[PDB]
């Protein structure tokens, strides 16, 4: 089954998921000199004050912080988006070393990690129908660099002990994702896909320019996580990132 290793990694995904060679695949390199400032972009609106987190799951490829999306609380609108997209989960992609980890790159620069807060277009009723639509999803991408600790990430850090192997989950209520946002909402945007199989080409990507700083000790604990399930030999959850894919004539816009 799909993973990030030699025998099942991103170079193999196309066999089960043909769309891997598709026309709007993600992530991509953000060539900052070719992206164009777009005057028609409305200001971004990230409203996470009412967010209702439920749990945290090791799914054998990343961990998911999942939210109650049965009502219009944590919502993303504005920017390149039409209408409202509700927050369903977030997860990270991260490296084995600080020089790699992010999925999107900026002028070929890799960050230590990347956070994706995943949202679905509420005109489609739920997530399931949302991923059958070219505008079904909006993902806010945020870079991580190793630096000063990020106070609003330590509560996820602290819980990782409890979900070390594939298929474990713990309760994770009252988590405030506002604690993960850099100061500036300047971003690049382009149409793309999810970066894990099934790689569905349903995503409006909104990639923040300003990275968050996280401490080495915080990112170390990410890398103590396991891809294997309990009582299987240890494979560290590291390098769970897909590399940049062909742009194929899509245009990246800057909000700034
Ligand atoms: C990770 O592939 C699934 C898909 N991924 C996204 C949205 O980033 C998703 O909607 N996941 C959320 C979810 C998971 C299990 C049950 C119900 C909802
Ligand atoms: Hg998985
Ligand atoms: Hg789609
Ligand atoms: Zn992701």
């Amino acid at each position: 089954h799909w993973g990030y290793g030699k025998h099942n990694g991103p170079e193999h995904w196309h066999k089960d998921f043909p769309i891997a060679k598709g026309e709007r695949q993600s992530p991509v390199d953000i060539d900052t000199h070719t992206a164009k400032y777009d005057p028609s972009l409305k200001p971004l609106s990230v409203s996470y004050d009412q967010a209702t987190s439920l749990r945290i799951l090791n799914n054998g490829h990343a961990f998911n912080v999942e939210f109650d999306d049965s009502q219009d609380k944590a919502v993303l609108k504005g920017g390149p988006l039409d209408g409202t997209y509700r927050l369903i989960q977030f997860h990270f992609h991260w490296g084995s070393l600080d020089g790699q980890g992010s999925e999107h790159t900026v002028d070929k620069k890799k960050y230590a990690a990347e956070l994706h807060l995943v949202h679905w277009n509420t005109k489609y009723g739920d997530f399931g129908k949302a991923v059958q639509q070219p505008d079904g999803l909006a993902v806010l991408g945020i870079f991580l660099k190793v630096g000063s600790a990020k106070p609003g990430l330590q509560k996820v850090v602290d819980v990782l002990d409890s979900i070390k192997t594939k298929g474990k989950s713990a309760d994770f209520t009252n988590f405030d994702p506002r604690g993960l946002l850099p100061e500036s909402l300047d971003y690049w945007t382009y149409p793309g896909s999810l970066t894990t199989p099934p790689l569905l080409e349903c995503v409006t990507w909104i990639v923040l320019k300003e990275p968050i700083s996280v401490s080495s000790e915080q990112v170390l604990k990410f890398r103590k996580l396991n891809f294997n399930g309990e009582g299987e030999p240890e494979e560290l959850m590291v390098d769970n990132w897909r590399p940049a894919q062909p742009l194929k004539n899509r245009q990246i816009k800057a909000s700034f």
